[PDB]
């Protein structure tokens, strides 16, 4: 595992800016958002080769430690071996996600979180700066 | 009541750089550094007015449970109300604090601990940029 925080209390309107080193054998990696690790307003998980999908962005939830439905995106602006940054934004009915190319996108926030308290990396993505406004 | 991190991992000769906002109200502040909330290589204690002191940093360690000898520093560039940052590396002898102001002092490594996991803010410093360099 990566880094992990808790206490953030990210609120609404707040930008989360995530700044970190893919690995170089990456085959996806993973950043986690929400209140704890069984209950994720948002699993963002990039990958490169990974469970069926090859540079796919999939994005989903997690409510009582099971997986809800998953969204998957157009764009793919990461590589292994290289920095990745993301930028998350939040209301009550969803997050907008801004990625390194500048596109942007929205996922719902199906836990209708009033806050974020919980962040975690996977072993493939090492943060290197994490500005919280 | 603050940010709570760990897995960071941060080894012999990496920063560690925290920019928080000291609360208006601020008696004192608090960064813990070290393995886990029981084992501490740096608390770091910059004081208002607690613990009988006034306008000084209280620097000590915590092993098993345990407050080790405190240090006191003769510096206090730290205001009520105001943005601070404090830089952070170390070796098997001591840690090294840098100031805002430039200025900087020693803490013996006194579990001689080979990696810093776990950072923890009190709840009068919010955190807002965590760097590692
Ligand atoms: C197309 C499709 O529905 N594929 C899914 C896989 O994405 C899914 O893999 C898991 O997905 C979650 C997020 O929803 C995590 O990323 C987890 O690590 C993956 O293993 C698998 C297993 O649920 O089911 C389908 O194949
Ligand atoms: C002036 C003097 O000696 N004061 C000390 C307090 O520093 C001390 O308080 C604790 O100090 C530790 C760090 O060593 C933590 O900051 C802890 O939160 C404080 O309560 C108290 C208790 O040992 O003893 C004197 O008052």
């Amino acid at each position: 595992c990566g880094l992990v925080a808790s206490n953030l209390n990210l609120k609404p309107g707040e930008c989360l800016r995530v700044r970190g080193e893919v690995a170089p054998d990456a085959k996806s990696f993973v950043l986690n958002l929400g209140k704890d690790s069984n209950n994720l307003c948002l699993h963002f998980n990039p990958r490169f080769n990974a469970h069926g999908d090859a540079n796919t962005i999939v994005c989903n939830s997690k409510d009582g430690g099971a997986w809800g439905t998953e969204q998957r995106e157009a764009v793919f602006p990461f590589q292994p071996g290289s920095v990745a940054e993301v930028c998350i934004t939040f209301d009550q009915a969803n997050l907008t996600v801004k990625l390194p190319d500048g596109y942007e996108f929205k996922f719902p926030n199906r836990l209708n979180l009033e806050a974020i308290n919980y962040m975690a990396a996977d072993g493939d993505f090492k943060i290197k700066c994490v500005a919280f406004d």
